[PDB]
């Protein structure tokens, strides 16, 4: 009777950690892993499961030194039981690059992601999207290093396969075009940067107003405009990303001295709710 | 005045950065600038009292926000008329102030005086009118008013329905809101069946069409239930934050408790596994809509 022991303990550690009842989840998921080991011994894959459930968790409480060390021991059982090239080792190698890139351990980081990378590519091919999610990862790793040439390669390949694969209304494609914009605003590229904040802008625009005329003009165009001479409410639903886009291109006249242009942003992100760049890991899910 | 060009200008930049307490001061001192230059009842004084109203909302001085909102609702019926688009957006806004503070009673007229201009401007079946009714629900759920709730979620969930997709995010979030009214009135049943709804119309979405190969998640969450004995123990990342909508989160986290109260616990495991990976107790946060347009 442990084994329904360990099914009622399971579904306890999954209901308390869906409520962010982290106090109750975490004695469990620990009761857990000592009652599985004591059955199946510490090389099962079941052990590595409850091990990434902790990691999780300890990754919402800031715990990324804690969360690395359980991810360490699970890759370790799921490359001897899955396989290394199996889809939950390439979660793994994602997750632990994302808890070292998040304290800076860069040098570390990097080959890990770059394994993820390889796994997806053989699993899905060197096309699908989530390799494009994986080389997102591996740029801003890369761009904190500041391997440059290597970061702009990452993301163009990603945006080629997010474009391609997927609409260029996509949200994985603004994404992808504001990481790569902080990348450019970090070596001083500044019209690069500003370039990809209006094609993201204009195409929102065009999505919801059709085609750019005299009559109808993105927020930027309105903004250059006021330089020059100093019922959609249920749209709304249609980004957080938009946001960001607005408050760096808005930093980025007003650099110019274009303060009138920077109000017309900022104005319009202060109703949509010093770059605002925050380095913005993806976490694979799927290590469940 | 240039004083007043570069105060706006610094009020608006530190507001966009949510650095309120600087914003805030600024505003004041424009406000003291502005009267003494400008007529006090202009249209500038009700920009800038609507911009500080923004700030106090962020920082929950609902009552604050509320005094500078009747300035500006007062100016803007004056100058623009009180059948204005601008008067409706303040109405709305202040009628979900009220409702914040539990003020309800308060609330209703005004959240239904915005209804009439926004019927009368944009027609009776337009989606803006959709979104306001949503708000007015949830209003009158707070007063226990089922009948009337029920009533104007199912007339805001046809506006969408009829005029936008099935497929359409305001559809989505209205089915939830109906739902928690639900939950409120012991209506269980009716619930399952609206969070059922929306899980299956997802899946479609994301999907494709439903089979025996391809189900919804609360269909493998009832297969498990009943295979309780019988049970023996492929890359979409990218749909991940898509398929990672709040909406969809809570419906996951409420079908998990009501599976739980049936005593489903397989089924909701299931549920509730998914929602760790998105991300009897319920989730029925109270979501207001704001009019930014104000």
């Amino acid at each position: 009777e442990i084994p329904a022991r360990l099914r009622t303990l399971h579904n306890l550690v999954i209901q308390y950690a869906s409520q962010g009842r982290y106090e109750v989840a975490v004695p469990l998921c620990k009761q857990a892993l000592e009652d599985l080991e004591k059955t199946s011994g510490h090389d099962h894959p079941d052990v590595a499961t409850m091990l990434n459930i902790l990691a999780l968790v300890y990754r919402d409480q800031n715990k990324y030194k804690d969360a690395a060390n359980l991810l360490n021991d699970a890759l370790a059982i799921r490359e001897k039981t899955l396989g290394r090239d199996h889809p939950a080792v390439a979660a793994t190698l994602n997750n632990l690059a994302v808890l070292y890139g998040k304290r800076g351990k860069y040098k570390e980081a990097e080959p890990l992601c770059k394994r993820a990378l390889e796994i997806r590519e053989k699993v899905l091919g060197k096309d699908h999207p989530d390799v494009a999610k994986q080389l997102n990862n591996l740029a801003l790793l890369c761009q904190n290093q500041g391997k440059y040439e290597e970061v702009e390669y990452y993301y163009q390949r990603a945006l080629g396969i997010y474009q391609t694969k997927l609409g260029p209304d996509d949200p994985n494609v603004a994404k992808t075009k504001n990481n790569l914009a902080s990348c450019y605003l970090k070596q001083g590229k500044f019209k690069q940067a500003e370039t990809l904040y209006k094609e993201i802008l204009t195409r929102a625009h065009e999505r919801e107003f059709g085609s750019v005329d005299d009559e109808n003009k993105p927020i930027w165009m309105h903004a250059e405009e006021r330089e020059e001479c100093k019922g959609g409410w249920y749209k709304a639903c249609k980004s957080p990303t938009v946001t960001t886009t607005l408050k760096n291109l808005g930093a980025l006249y007003r650099r110019q001295g274009k303060f009138e242009a920077a109000e017309t942003l900022e104005e319009a992100a202060m109703r949509s709710r010093v770059f605002t760049t925050e380095d913005i890991y993806e976490w694979d899910d799927s290590a469940i």
